[PDB]
């Protein structure tokens, strides 16, 4: 491709590294989104290596609930990412507007996500980023994950013990990362949010989390079944999809 192959639109967002204005291939008159990343930035931080990788990975990653990555090119100074356009914005935002999601929307979201993760695990790719910020919304309020470069302990809030503890972790993490989310969904905030980075592992690794006077108990267990110190003690994919909670409020 070529930067001339498309018509640029307003800036969808911002980025320390690069930008990403609305786009449109001039042929298809088709709407897009071009995540252009700078050089100097992909260079000011050994990440040229961190690129190509995900690049080649999403660059195949064909799933509804996985923001597709049509193509990529790159000129002297910069590089460009040609990707699926997600109109309804970020769940984070959606999540900061309605305070907390209901049960249909949050359970359903979780099952959407799960499968996106299934097709992932199958094709052996353990994501690791997922949280409101790296999850987008399509035409039908459908979900889309987008794990790439870009620009409140939120940093840790999401990580699983096995990692913040520097230990070894594998596939079993996407389940933990899947617990939190479902929680922050039904609540408004993560389950391990606390003032200091310190006062957090304390709650994360120690797995110190409480429920508000209302969350269904069917959650209270689907979740307690999604967050556990022991990575091998957690439900594999199926289970949630097959959990008494997903099914029912969902889809
Ligand atoms: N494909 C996309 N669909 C919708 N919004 C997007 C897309 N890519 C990036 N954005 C927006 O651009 C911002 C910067 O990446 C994000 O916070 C998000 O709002």
């Amino acid at each position: 491709w070529a930067l001339e192959d498309f018509e640029i639109g307003r800036p969808l967002g911002k980025g320390k590294f690069g930008n990403v204005y609305l786009a449109r291939e001039k042929q298809s008159k088709f709407i897009l989104a071009l995540k252009v990343l700078f050089k100097a930035q992909l260079e000011k931080a050994g990440v040229e290596h961190q690129l190509r990788r995900e690049v080649e990975i999403q660059s195949h990653l064909r799933h509804p609930n996985i923001l597709r990555l049509y193509g990529y090119f790159h000129d002297a100074t910069r590089v460009y990412l040609i990707l699926e356009y997600a109109p309804l914005g970020t769940v984070y935002r959606e999540l900061q507007k309605l305070s907390k999601f209901d049960e249909q929307r949050t359970a359903t979201y979780i099952t959407e996500l799960a499968n996106a993760l299934s097709y992932c695990h199958s094709k052996r790719v353990i994501h690791r980023d997922i949280k409101p910020e790296n999850l987008l919304l399509g035409s039908a309020g459908e979900l889309k994950i987008a794990d790439f470069g870009w620009s409140l302990c939120g940093t840790l809030d999401y990580l699983p013990p096995e990692m913040i503890e520097g230990r070894m972790h594998d596939e079993k993490v996407d389940l933990w990362s899947l617990g939190v989310l479902c929680y922050e969904f039904l609540v408004g905030k993560p389950p391990f949010e606390a003032n200091t980075y310190q006062e957090t592992y304390k709650r994360i690794s120690r797995v110190e989390f409480t429920f508000p006077d209302f969350v269904t108990e069917g959650a209270r267990d689907l979740i307690s079944r999604l967050l556990k110190h022991n990575p091998s003690q957690r439900p594999m994919l199926r289970e949630v999809l097959e959990h008494p909670w997903i099914t029912a409020n969902s889809s």
